[PDB]
Protein backbone atom coordinates (compact mmCIF):
# COMPACT_ATOMS: atom_id res chain seq x y z
CA UNK A 1 0.00 0.00 0.00
CA UNK A 2 1.15 3.59 -0.88
CA UNK A 3 1.14 6.09 2.11
CA UNK A 4 0.41 9.77 1.42
CA UNK A 5 -0.68 13.22 2.64
CA UNK A 6 -2.86 15.99 1.19
CA UNK A 7 -2.04 19.28 -0.64
CA UNK A 8 -4.02 22.24 -1.98
CA UNK A 9 -3.04 23.78 -5.30
CA UNK A 10 -4.38 27.26 -5.96
CA UNK A 11 -4.55 28.81 -9.42
CA UNK A 12 -5.75 32.31 -10.42
CA UNK A 13 -9.29 30.84 -10.76
CA UNK A 14 -9.22 27.33 -9.22
CA UNK A 15 -8.24 25.44 -6.07
CA UNK A 16 -7.34 21.76 -6.10
CA UNK A 17 -6.68 19.25 -3.37
CA UNK A 18 -4.26 16.43 -4.12
CA UNK A 19 -2.73 13.32 -2.61
CA UNK A 20 0.98 13.91 -2.79
CA UNK A 21 3.03 10.94 -1.61
CA UNK A 22 5.32 11.30 1.42
CA UNK A 23 8.59 10.76 -0.44
CA UNK A 24 7.43 12.61 -3.57
CA UNK A 25 9.61 15.25 -5.19
CA UNK A 26 8.90 18.75 -6.45
CA UNK A 27 8.85 17.56 -10.04
CA UNK A 28 6.55 14.59 -9.33
CA UNK A 29 3.99 16.92 -7.73
CA UNK A 30 4.35 19.75 -10.25
CA UNK A 31 3.78 17.38 -13.15
CA UNK A 32 0.72 15.87 -11.45
CA UNK A 33 -0.64 19.41 -11.26
CA UNK A 34 0.31 20.24 -14.87
CA UNK A 35 -1.40 17.10 -16.17
CA UNK A 36 -4.74 17.56 -14.39
CA UNK A 37 -4.67 21.09 -15.75
CA UNK A 38 -4.02 20.02 -19.33
CA UNK A 39 -1.15 22.53 -19.40
CA UNK A 40 2.04 21.44 -21.21
CA UNK A 41 3.94 24.72 -21.61
CA UNK A 42 5.10 23.99 -18.08
CA UNK A 43 8.38 25.92 -18.25
CA UNK A 44 6.64 29.19 -17.39
CA UNK A 45 5.20 28.15 -14.05
CA UNK A 46 6.15 26.60 -10.75
CA UNK A 47 4.47 26.15 -7.35
CA UNK A 48 4.99 28.64 -4.55
CA UNK A 49 4.45 28.59 -0.86
CA UNK A 50 5.40 31.48 1.40
CA UNK A 51 6.93 31.75 4.91
CA UNK A 52 6.03 35.43 5.60
CA UNK A 53 9.24 37.25 4.62
CA UNK A 54 11.20 35.76 1.71
CA UNK A 55 8.89 33.72 -0.60
CA UNK A 56 9.85 30.46 -2.25
CA UNK A 57 9.53 28.20 -5.26
CA UNK A 58 9.21 24.44 -5.04
CA UNK A 59 12.52 22.90 -6.16
CA UNK A 60 12.20 20.03 -8.66
CA UNK A 61 15.04 18.21 -6.87
CA UNK A 62 14.15 18.38 -3.14
CA UNK A 63 11.32 16.42 -1.51
CA UNK A 64 8.17 18.51 -1.15
CA UNK A 65 8.29 17.91 2.59
CA UNK A 66 11.96 18.87 2.96
CA UNK A 67 11.29 22.38 1.67
CA UNK A 68 10.71 24.56 4.77
CA UNK A 69 7.04 24.77 3.84
CA UNK A 70 4.30 25.06 6.47
CA UNK A 71 3.40 21.42 7.14
CA UNK A 72 -0.23 21.86 8.25
CA UNK A 73 -2.56 19.79 6.06
CA UNK A 74 -3.51 20.68 3.48
CA UNK A 75 0.00 21.90 2.48
CA UNK A 76 -0.53 24.89 0.27
CA UNK A 77 1.15 25.78 -3.00
CA UNK A 78 0.19 28.57 -5.36
CA UNK A 79 0.46 27.67 -9.03
CA UNK A 80 1.89 30.69 -10.79
CA UNK A 81 3.93 31.88 -13.72
CA UNK A 82 7.50 32.22 -12.57
CA UNK A 83 8.60 33.24 -16.05
CA UNK A 84 7.23 35.60 -18.67
CA UNK A 85 7.52 35.49 -22.46
CA UNK A 86 8.96 38.31 -24.51
CA UNK A 87 5.92 38.01 -26.83
CA UNK A 88 2.81 36.25 -25.52
CA UNK A 89 1.01 36.19 -28.88
CA UNK A 90 3.91 34.16 -30.21
CA UNK A 91 5.00 32.17 -27.21
CA UNK A 92 1.77 31.16 -25.50
CA UNK A 93 0.07 28.53 -27.58
CA UNK A 94 -2.39 26.79 -25.27
CA UNK A 95 -5.49 28.80 -24.41
CA UNK A 96 -5.00 27.36 -20.93
CA UNK A 97 -1.55 28.86 -20.72
CA UNK A 98 -2.84 32.15 -22.08
CA UNK A 99 -5.68 32.16 -19.60
CA UNK A 100 -3.46 31.58 -16.59
CA UNK A 101 -1.30 34.49 -17.71
CA UNK A 102 -4.28 36.73 -18.41
CA UNK A 103 -5.74 36.34 -14.89
CA UNK A 104 -2.39 36.55 -13.10
CA UNK A 105 -1.29 39.75 -14.80
CA UNK A 106 -4.79 41.22 -14.47
CA UNK A 107 -4.36 40.85 -10.70
CA UNK A 108 -0.89 42.40 -10.93
CA UNK A 109 -2.41 45.39 -12.71
CA UNK A 110 -5.43 45.69 -10.43
CA UNK A 111 -3.46 45.44 -7.17
CA UNK A 112 -1.10 48.02 -8.69
CA UNK A 113 1.97 45.75 -8.67
CA UNK A 114 2.57 46.78 -12.26
CA UNK A 115 2.10 50.42 -13.13
CA UNK A 116 -0.44 51.17 -15.82
CA UNK A 117 -1.43 54.60 -17.14
CA UNK A 118 -5.12 55.67 -17.18
CA UNK A 119 -5.99 55.38 -20.84
CA UNK A 120 -4.32 51.97 -21.01
CA UNK A 121 -6.00 50.46 -17.97
CA UNK A 122 -9.25 51.64 -19.46
CA UNK A 123 -8.49 49.85 -22.71
CA UNK A 124 -7.36 46.83 -20.71
CA UNK A 125 -10.47 46.79 -18.54
CA UNK A 126 -12.43 46.95 -21.81
CA UNK A 127 -10.80 43.71 -23.06
CA UNK A 128 -11.37 42.01 -19.68
CA UNK A 129 -15.13 42.42 -19.76
CA UNK A 130 -15.27 41.28 -23.41
CA UNK A 131 -13.71 37.98 -22.34
CA UNK A 132 -16.00 37.72 -19.29
CA UNK A 133 -19.28 39.31 -20.47
CA UNK A 134 -19.09 38.49 -24.18
CA UNK A 135 -20.27 40.76 -27.04
CA UNK A 136 -21.87 44.04 -26.00
CA UNK A 137 -25.70 44.41 -25.89
CA UNK A 138 -27.10 47.93 -25.16
CA UNK A 139 -30.32 46.35 -23.87
CA UNK A 140 -29.03 43.50 -21.69
CA UNK A 141 -26.03 45.64 -20.59
CA UNK A 142 -27.95 48.54 -19.03
CA UNK A 143 -26.07 51.41 -17.42
CA UNK A 144 -24.69 50.52 -14.01
CA UNK A 145 -24.06 46.86 -14.81
CA UNK A 146 -20.39 47.68 -14.28
CA UNK A 147 -20.98 49.46 -10.99
CA UNK A 148 -19.01 47.62 -8.30
CA UNK A 149 -16.63 45.40 -10.31
CA UNK A 150 -12.95 46.26 -9.74
CA UNK A 151 -12.11 47.09 -13.37
CA UNK A 152 -9.46 49.77 -13.26
CA UNK A 153 -6.76 49.87 -10.56
CA UNK A 154 -7.55 52.10 -7.55
CA UNK A 155 -5.14 54.80 -8.68
CA UNK A 156 -6.66 55.82 -12.02
CA UNK A 157 -10.25 55.96 -10.67
CA UNK A 158 -8.92 58.25 -7.96
CA UNK A 159 -7.95 60.49 -10.89
CA UNK A 160 -10.54 62.83 -9.39
CA UNK A 161 -11.47 64.85 -12.52
CA UNK A 162 -13.64 61.83 -13.50
CA UNK A 163 -16.49 60.12 -11.56
CA UNK A 164 -17.18 56.36 -10.73
CA UNK A 165 -19.75 55.39 -13.35
CA UNK A 166 -18.25 57.94 -15.80
CA UNK A 167 -15.40 55.48 -16.11
CA UNK A 168 -18.08 52.92 -16.93
CA UNK A 169 -18.77 54.85 -20.14
CA UNK A 170 -15.10 55.11 -21.12
CA UNK A 171 -14.81 51.32 -20.82
CA UNK A 172 -18.21 50.67 -22.36
CA UNK A 173 -17.17 52.79 -25.34
CA UNK A 174 -14.27 50.42 -26.16
CA UNK A 175 -16.17 47.26 -25.21
CA UNK A 176 -18.71 48.22 -27.85
CA UNK A 177 -15.99 48.05 -30.50
CA UNK A 178 -14.86 44.64 -29.27
CA UNK A 179 -17.94 42.95 -30.79
CA UNK A 180 -17.09 39.57 -32.32
CA UNK A 181 -14.07 38.85 -30.11
CA UNK A 182 -13.59 35.38 -28.61
CA UNK A 183 -12.95 35.02 -24.89
CA UNK A 184 -9.41 33.81 -25.55
CA UNK A 185 -8.86 36.42 -28.25
CA UNK A 186 -9.80 39.23 -25.91
CA UNK A 187 -7.44 37.74 -23.29
CA UNK A 188 -4.53 37.77 -25.74
CA UNK A 189 -5.32 41.34 -26.69
CA UNK A 190 -5.17 42.22 -23.01
CA UNK A 191 -1.76 40.59 -22.91
CA UNK A 192 -0.33 42.41 -25.94
CA UNK A 193 -1.11 45.70 -24.30
CA UNK A 194 0.28 44.36 -21.00
CA UNK A 195 3.62 43.08 -22.35
CA UNK A 196 4.58 46.65 -23.23
CA UNK A 197 4.16 48.01 -19.70
CA UNK A 198 7.39 49.26 -18.08
CA UNK A 199 7.03 47.03 -15.01
CA UNK A 200 5.66 43.99 -16.79
CA UNK A 201 7.20 40.66 -15.90
CA UNK A 202 10.08 42.15 -13.97
CA UNK A 203 11.30 40.88 -10.66
CA UNK A 204 12.42 43.61 -8.36
CA UNK A 205 15.13 43.20 -5.76
CA UNK A 206 16.86 45.37 -3.22
CA UNK A 207 20.63 45.51 -3.64
CA UNK A 208 23.34 48.12 -3.03
CA UNK A 209 26.75 48.87 -4.55
CA UNK A 210 30.23 48.41 -3.05
CA UNK A 211 30.04 52.07 -1.91
CA UNK A 212 26.77 51.65 -0.04
CA UNK A 213 24.36 53.38 -2.42
CA UNK A 214 20.84 51.89 -2.49
CA UNK A 215 19.80 50.66 -5.97
CA UNK A 216 17.22 48.20 -7.34
CA UNK A 217 17.68 44.93 -9.23
CA UNK A 218 15.48 43.92 -12.12
CA UNK A 219 15.39 40.36 -13.41
CA UNK A 220 13.27 39.80 -16.52
CA UNK A 221 12.86 38.17 -19.94
CA UNK A 222 15.27 40.70 -21.39
CA UNK A 223 18.24 40.90 -19.03
CA UNK A 224 19.54 42.27 -15.78
CA UNK A 225 18.62 45.79 -14.81
CA UNK A 226 19.94 48.32 -12.31
CA UNK A 227 17.40 50.92 -11.18
CA UNK A 228 17.25 54.11 -9.06
CA UNK A 229 14.77 53.18 -6.23
CA UNK A 230 12.93 56.38 -7.21
CA UNK A 231 12.19 55.11 -10.77
CA UNK A 232 10.88 51.56 -11.39
CA UNK A 233 9.87 52.30 -15.00
CA UNK A 234 13.25 53.14 -16.49
CA UNK A 235 16.57 51.43 -15.72
CA UNK A 236 19.81 53.41 -15.39
CA UNK A 237 21.69 50.51 -17.01
CA UNK A 238 20.65 47.27 -18.66
CA UNK A 239 22.56 44.03 -19.15
CA UNK A 240 20.98 41.80 -21.79
CA UNK A 241 21.36 38.06 -21.28
CA UNK A 242 23.13 37.70 -24.63
CA UNK A 243 25.54 40.51 -23.65
CA UNK A 244 26.56 38.91 -20.33
CA UNK A 245 29.07 36.05 -20.23
CA UNK A 246 28.83 35.06 -16.54
CA UNK A 247 27.32 36.07 -13.18
CA UNK A 248 29.59 35.17 -10.25
CA UNK A 249 28.53 35.22 -6.59
CA UNK A 250 30.92 34.90 -3.58
CA UNK A 251 30.16 35.66 0.09
CA UNK A 252 27.29 38.12 -0.57
CA UNK A 253 28.27 39.96 -3.79
CA UNK A 254 27.04 39.46 -7.40
CA UNK A 255 29.51 40.41 -10.13
CA UNK A 256 28.00 40.66 -13.62
CA UNK A 257 30.77 39.80 -16.05
CA UNK A 258 29.79 41.17 -19.48
CA UNK A 259 31.17 39.65 -22.68
CA UNK A 260 33.52 42.10 -24.46
CA UNK A 261 36.03 42.58 -21.60
CA UNK A 262 36.76 45.87 -23.40
CA UNK A 263 33.48 47.22 -21.99
CA UNK A 264 33.07 46.78 -18.21
CA UNK A 265 32.45 44.71 -15.02
CA UNK A 266 29.59 45.56 -12.66
CA UNK A 267 29.12 44.44 -9.00
CA UNK A 268 26.55 44.62 -6.16
CA UNK A 269 25.73 43.49 -2.64
CA UNK A 270 22.58 42.00 -1.15
CA UNK A 271 22.48 39.83 1.93
CA UNK A 272 19.71 37.29 2.46
CA UNK A 273 20.83 33.76 1.52
CA UNK A 274 17.29 33.04 0.21
CA UNK A 275 16.67 36.07 -1.94
CA UNK A 276 20.18 35.66 -3.29
CA UNK A 277 18.97 32.13 -4.14
CA UNK A 278 15.85 33.36 -5.86
CA UNK A 279 17.84 35.89 -7.84
CA UNK A 280 20.10 33.09 -9.07
CA UNK A 281 17.28 30.62 -9.93
CA UNK A 282 15.58 33.44 -11.94
CA UNK A 283 18.82 34.24 -13.71
CA UNK A 284 19.48 30.92 -15.36
CA UNK A 285 15.77 30.62 -16.02
CA UNK A 286 15.36 33.85 -17.98
CA UNK A 287 18.77 33.13 -19.52
CA UNK A 288 17.66 29.95 -21.28
CA UNK A 289 14.19 30.93 -22.40
CA UNK A 290 15.79 34.06 -23.81
CA UNK A 291 18.27 31.85 -25.66
CA UNK A 292 15.68 29.23 -26.75
CA UNK A 293 13.52 32.04 -28.15
CA UNK A 294 16.37 33.00 -30.47
CA UNK A 295 16.77 29.42 -31.71
CA UNK A 296 14.54 26.97 -33.56
CA UNK A 297 11.45 25.61 -31.85
CA UNK A 298 11.80 22.20 -30.21
CA UNK A 299 9.63 19.37 -31.56
CA UNK A 300 7.64 19.77 -28.34
CA UNK A 301 6.81 23.34 -29.32
CA UNK A 302 6.60 23.05 -33.10
CA UNK A 303 3.97 20.33 -32.67
CA UNK A 304 1.86 22.60 -30.48
CA UNK A 305 1.97 25.55 -32.87
CA UNK A 306 0.91 23.09 -35.58
CA UNK A 307 -2.07 21.75 -33.56
CA UNK A 308 -3.18 25.36 -33.24
CA UNK A 309 -2.69 26.04 -36.98
CA UNK A 310 -4.92 23.00 -37.66
CA UNK A 311 -7.53 23.50 -34.91
CA UNK A 312 -7.98 27.17 -35.94
CA UNK A 313 -8.45 26.55 -39.66
CA UNK A 314 -10.68 23.62 -38.67
CA UNK A 315 -12.96 25.83 -36.60
CA UNK A 316 -12.74 28.19 -39.61
CA UNK A 317 -13.64 25.69 -42.37
CA UNK A 318 -16.51 24.08 -40.42
CA UNK A 319 -17.84 27.61 -39.76
CA UNK A 320 -17.91 28.76 -43.42
CA UNK A 321 -18.77 25.30 -44.86
CA UNK A 322 -21.76 25.09 -42.51
CA UNK A 323 -23.56 28.34 -43.44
Amino acid sequence: QPKTFTVRIVTMDAEMEFNCEMKWKGKDLFDLVCRTLGLRETWFFGLQYTIKDTVAWLKMDKKVLDHDVSKEEPVTFHFLAKFYPENAEEELVQEITQHLFFLQVKKQILDEKVYCPPEASVLLASYAVQAKYGDYDPSVHKRGFLAQEELLPKRVINLYQMTPEMWEERITAWYAEHRGRARDEAEMEYLKIAQDLEMYGVNYFTIRNKKGTELLLGVDALGLHIYDPENRLTPKISFPWNEIRNISYSDKEFTIKPLDKKIDVFKFNSSKLRVNKLILQLCIGNHDLFMRRRKADSLEVQQMKAQAREEKARKQMERQRLA
